[PDB]
């Protein structure tokens, strides 16, 4: 999408059964709990143009991607059927919708509202991942904060009563630094810069205690053969495997099936609880036979993975399952 994303957007938020705007001063900060209908207005190549993205938070629930649907359907008779029309799950966002932020990364908060709750309310003390992609586009995805939540590969914001520290991990590029840094300014928090390893202790106190994180040699890695992962299952009556796009998340693996994830220097074989015994033992074969035309095979359970296989992914929930 060769527009440059700087046209008129209005975004709101799926509340109940209607979308209800969203403060315009927060364009860009999305709560992952939430789904939002973005009516984005433009004009490239002396054509105007509208799309509408309906955007699905990760822990939006079902309710509200009903609700989403009719709304959309709403909104598109309103308009005299003119947009295009586009559905986006957080971490698979296009490049043009990322661009729509003025170069801000996208902010997920956890939380959102519901009928029932209402609004939540922000925690006190918070943890953010900022990752960035192949092509610069940054999310920054808040998380526990726990000290394993940490991974060497990104930098993440800690905010908490009394400070805020940004911690840039060994394999973090500029433009999850650059990231972190936005987050801050919408926190209004003036940070600590700390780089992995020289950690000081109010970093680790503010965590709940120091502790291992998610880390290996290539999560480390500055330079970056970028990690991918796999889709594997005989659910449609003979054995394949189909590879995952988009950022990595943990709603990506599939508990009825076997996952690879090849970070180049090394396999993983993620096997989900509800995946047949055939499913793991031919991504096994599939995995020595994808090696060997051209490095450690590391056999992972749903809910026992190890920290250097969950530091690919872009938040992790240990009660997701
Ligand atoms: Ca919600
Ligand atoms: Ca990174
Ligand atoms: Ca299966």
């Amino acid at each position: 999408m060769d527009d440059d994303g700087t046209g008129q957007k209005q975004i709101w938020r799926i509340e109940g059964s209607n979308k209800v705007p969203v403060d315009p001063a927060t364009y860009g900060q999305f709560y992952g709990g939430d789904s939002y209908i973005i009516l984005y207005n433009y004009r490239h190549g002396g054509r105007q143009g509208q799309i509408i993205y309906n955007w699905q938070g990760a822990q939006s629930t079902q309710d509200e991607v009903a609700a989403s649907a009719i709304l959309t359907a709403q909104l598109d008779e309103e308009l005299g059927g003119t947009p295009v029309q586009s559905r986006v799950v957080q971490g698979k966002e296009p490049a043009h919708l990322m661009s729509l932020f003025g170069g801000k990364p996208m902010i997920i908060y956890k939380g959102g509202t519901s009928r029932e709750g209402g609004q939540t309310a922000p925690a006190s003390t918070r943890l953010f991942q900022v990752r960035a992609n192949s092509a610069g586009a940054t999310r920054a995805v808040e998380v526990l904060p726990k000290a394993g939540a940490l991974n060497s590969n990104d930098a993440f914001v800690l905010k908490t009563p009394s400070a805020a520290y940004l911690w840039v991990g060994t394999g973090a590029s500029e433009a999850e630094k650059t990231g972190a840094q936005e987050l801050l300014r919408v926190l209004r928090a003036q940070p600590v810069q700390v780089a992995e390893g020289s950690e000081p202790d109010g970093f680790w106190e503010a965590l709940g205690g120091k502790a291992a994180y998610r880390t290996s040699p290539r999560l480390k890695d500055k330079k970056m053969h970028p990690p991918r992962l796999f889709a594997c299952s005989n659910k449609i009556g003979r054995f394949v495997i189909e590879e995952v796009p988009g950022e990595l998340m943990q709603e990506d693996l599939a508990t009825d099936d076997v996952m690879l994830l090849d970070t180049w220097d090394q396999v993983f074989v993620w096997v989900g609880k509800d995946s047949q015994e055939e499913e793991k033992t031919e991504a096994l074969t599939s995995a020595k036979r994808y090696i060997e035309t051209d490095t450690p095979i590391t056999v992972v359970k749903q809910g026992f993975e190890p920290p250097s296989f969950v530091g690919w992914f872009l938040g992790w929930d240990d009660d997701y399952w």
